[PDB]
């Protein structure tokens, strides 16, 4: 609301360093969501919002 | 509400260093959500919001 | 509410260093959520919000 | 000398995962060797060879 | 000398994952060797060879 | 000397993943060697050769 010289880092992912030799991601879905591999979602304010993998269904 | 020179880190993931040689992620879903692999979700305010893997169903 | 020069780390995951040689994540769901692998969720204020693996069902 | 399908790991360091918040390495030498911080030397055959910190002197 | 389908890892360092927030390496030498910070030397055959920090002197 | 279908990794460093926020390397030498920061030397055959920080002196 009122900052007088601060330093903020609200809602941050910092450093996802990753090392791999092989990678075989094998997804076969039908009617839903799938998210694989590296993922670095970063939000500050989520006002009743969705997931990172949503499946509403019927 | 009022900062007079502080230093804040509200809602942060910092450092997800990872080392691997092989990786075989094998998902076969039908009607739901799946999230695999490295994941670094980082939020500050979640006002009644979703998960990181939601399955609403019927 | 009022900081006069403090240093805060409210809601932080710091350091998830991980070392592996092989990895075989094998999920086969039908109607629910699944989350595997490294995961570093980090939140500050969760006002009656969701999980990191939700299954609402009927 | 003769391998017929084995799997060997001769001379290996595997996994030096390390987590720290601060680090202040303060060396002031004059006439010798100094080695600090993380170190993961890994050799197989050392035929009368040197150290990882040698000081021959006069 | 003779491999018939093996899998070898002779002389390997694998995985030096490291996480830090601050780092202040302060070296002031005069006449010798200094090595600091992360270091991942990896050799197979060292036939009477040097160190990773040598100081021959007079 | 004779490989008939093997898979070798002789003399390898694999994965030096590193995460830091600050870094202040402050070296003031006079007559010797200094090596700081991340370092991933990787050799196979060192036939009586040098170090990674040599100081011959007089």
């Amino acid at each position: 609301v009122l900052y007088v010289g601060s330093k903020t880092k609200e809602g941050v992912v910092h450093g996802v360093a990753t090392v791999a030799e092989k990678t075989k991601e094998q997804v076969t879905n039908v009617g839903g969501a799938v998210v694989t591999g590296v993922t670095a979602v970063a939000q500050k304010t989520v006002e009743g919002a969705g997931s990172i993998a949503a499946a509403t269904g019927f």
